[PDB]
């Protein structure tokens, strides 16, 4: 079996290198990955089913999730025992309903720092145990996750129905205190929102300086996670920025001049451009910055959704068949993002002369030319985008035909995209889901507290082996001869 | 009232069974209804991050925006929900003040928020395609013979 | 056949509890549905039909509705009994148009009260018949 997953792998390295007879090795790799799969099918008994599922630490397990055996990884035999694991110091709660199983992760997330805290004695306690299991370990970093976007959302608490004061308008507690000291300094809620992101830092970097950055680079979606805690970082550090610069201010004002108001003092530019509102910030002024990167870190925290779906047997298909369709999505918008710029050179070479001729500035500039045709995607922009002020037929018509035919041809990609979304959509399906919710599971089999509270006579084997192949070769010739017995 | 009356319509369903055209047709509508609601949830999960990004992002314009887009929450829904059908214009981003990264921030949310509603549609359209596939006509044959043993 | 409805039923139960081996349960299951619609399938007499659809009120029809066995209701041999009850006491309206039973529909809508009133007399009438057969309660 050992032998076969190897070769297996081989194969399939060369098939990656070749690309003439890839179809060869990849057939040939197909055999030894159902020679495998088989093998394991004929296990009778626990005893040989932890045989091929650990050789002589469920090892073979780990390097068919390695090759990409899914098969092998999604038959019975080896679900049940992962389920073993999964589901370990805790049966009854396997059978339990999905909608229980809801009801322990809220109350994880409702009670977690009381089990955290309680861990410092938990090892030697009943409950060490229980939260020590695969399964607990997976609800609490749910439910961490579920934390941490609650303290997003109620971060933003006070302006659900919107703001009570103008951006125009500067209120201070007190005449002494800066505007911008008041806008720039930290509440309780975003420094847990630090910790937690410094929580999931610390773990990503842990993972890449084990792993190596070129082989962390390859997975896209780790990457991704990446990219979404280094704009929490940036998005703090241009905050932090923000209030050391208020905070000079404060300092300066409070040291240097004595009057009750602030208003009647006429201080210097430097230290008067921090008593301004939200209109007289500077286009670069780092709470925008901090602003602007917050959205996108808050918009790409949801993407770790993609981390717990996998766990649930109805969603899960439907997370395999979105990774199923991205990969085409990605190549049919590079054709969209090619047919888009030619069409977008050519507006703005016709339409770029006519900037105070045009009824609507639409393709006068490279910007506009961009946002007017992306926007026509979705129907946001009007016809009257191609019409002059001037008596040139000509120019118009012309605008007139290439939008036409922009807009055409931009349908006709998008149903060639469906198409072929429809073709790579064809139980492969079944094995693709288990095979990734085996990698989830394998995640956590071997991480207890999450990421925030991270921070503080031959053999038995062989003759085990010896028996399945034995069987494996009876079998093969039983079905041999029933095929051509009569002969 | 006018809720009632309208949900007062969908006790056709217990009709259409009999007949012997319309009842296939009911027969894949709820083919299909499976999956239709857990891509609603998907795009539930999807619309949710773009709302909460967005509010995040423009609460703090209330006054300085050319429109009330997404100034609240109630209003980021709104605009967000409506921009699915097209009821919904592009100056939602579009500042009064001069505070380029904001608007661009917001433009480019804007547009993936559109892009991946799109592909989430796709996506659903393809998973019923599949889920759609003589297994109907027995099935529209149950549902008759329990329209009738009714 | 009332083992193999039994069987099959729990067979189901099995696939939904343990979720490991389900598509074995489940080819199973489908076993059972299967040699009950092939018994069902070799009448060829009334008699027959009539035995099995309801055991020793067509229980067994009923007991496959309950178990989800689609193929054994969907059968001809069940069709054809369930259609006798259906259009009982009405033998030349079964044979009659679309537009016919629309028209039918559109009659009754029009005199519901009348009917319903002569309904204190319709059992010793025969009318009474005619309304208690299930398609007309349908289209009631
Ligand atoms: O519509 C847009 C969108 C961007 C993106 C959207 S949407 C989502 C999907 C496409 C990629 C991201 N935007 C943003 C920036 C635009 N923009 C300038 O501000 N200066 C420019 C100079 C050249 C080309 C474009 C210019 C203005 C409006
Ligand atoms: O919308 C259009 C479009 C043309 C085309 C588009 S779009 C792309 C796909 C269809 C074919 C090319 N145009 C152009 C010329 C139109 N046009 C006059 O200017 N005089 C006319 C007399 C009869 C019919 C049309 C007249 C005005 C606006």
């Amino acid at each position: 079996v050992l032998t076969a997953l190897e070769l297996s792998n081989e194969l399939a390295k060369l098939a990656n290198i070749e690309k003439e007879f890839k179809n060869d090795y990849r057939k040939l790799s197909m055999q030894c990955k159902d020679f495998v799969v088989g093998v394991l099918d004929l296990c009778r008994d626990s005893e040989e089913v932890e045989a091929i599922l650990n050789g002589d630490s469920l090892s073979r397990v780990k390097l068919a999730i390695k090759y990409e055996v899914k098969k092998f990884v999604a038959h019975p035999n080896c679900q049940q025992q992962l389920l073993t694991i999964w589901y370990e110091n805790l049966s009854g709660l396997r059978e339990q309903t999905i909608a229980i199983k809801c009801l322990v992760v809220l109350v994880v997330a409702l009670g977690l720092p009381f089990l955290a805290i309680g861990y410092w004695i938990a090892p030697c306690s009943r409950l060490g145990k229980i939260l020590r299991s695969p399964f607990m370990k997976f609800v609490a970093h749910a439910a961490s996750f579920i934390i941490f976007l609650g303290l997003l959302v109620f971060n933003a608490s006070d302006r659900f129905e919107g703001i009570t004061t103008l951006p125009n308008i500067t209120v201070t507690d007190y005449p002494k205190q800066i505007f911008r000291v008041k806008t720039t300094q930290f509440t309780w809620t975003e420094m847990l929102i630090m910790v937690w992101v410094l929580g999931m830092m610390w773990s990503e970097c842990k993972e890449l300086w084990l792993e190596g950055p070129r082989e962390y680079i390859l997975q896209l979606w780790n990457v991704l996670d990446f990219g979404m805690l280094s704009i929490f970082i940036a998005a703090f550090t241009a905050r932090f920025l923000a209030f050391l610069q208020a905070t000079k201010a404060q300092q300066y004002v409070d040291s240097y001049v004595q009057e009750s108001d602030l208003s009647e003092v006429t201080l210097p530019p430097e230290i008067q451009y921090f008593t301004y509102a939200r209109d007289k910030w500077l286009p670069s002024d780092p709470q925008i910055i901090s602003e602007g990167l917050y959205a996108i870190a808050v918009v790409l925290s949801f993407s770790r959704i993609a981390y717990i779906l996998p766990a649930n047997e109805s969603f899960g298909p439907l997370q395999i068949s979105l990774g199923r369709t991205v990969k085409d999505i990605f190549k049919f918008m590079v054709l969209f993002i090619m047919v888009f710029f030619a069409f977008m050179i050519g507006m703005f070479i016709l339409y770029s002369y006519y900037l105070g001729a045009k009824v609507n500035a639409a393709f006068t500039t490279v910007e506009e030319s961009f946002k007017t045709l992306f926007w026509s995607i979705f129907g946001l922009s009007e016809v009257t985008s191609v019409v002059l002020k001037y008596d040139h037929k000509f120019i118009e018509n012309i605008g007139y035909v290439l939008y036409g035919i922009y807009n055409v041809t931009m349908v006709v990609v998008l149903l060639n995209m469906l198409i072929a979304m429809i073709n790579s959509s064809y139980d492969d399906s079944d094995v693709e889901w288990k095979f990734a919710r085996s990698k989830l599971w394998l995640s956590y089999f071997d991480k207890t507290l999450p990421p925030p509270f991270s921070l503080v006579q031959p053999t038995r084997y062989q003759q085990i082996m010896k028996r399945l192949i034995k069987r494996y070769v009876l079998k093969a010739q039983v079905d041999k001869e029933n095929d051509e017995v009569n002969e």
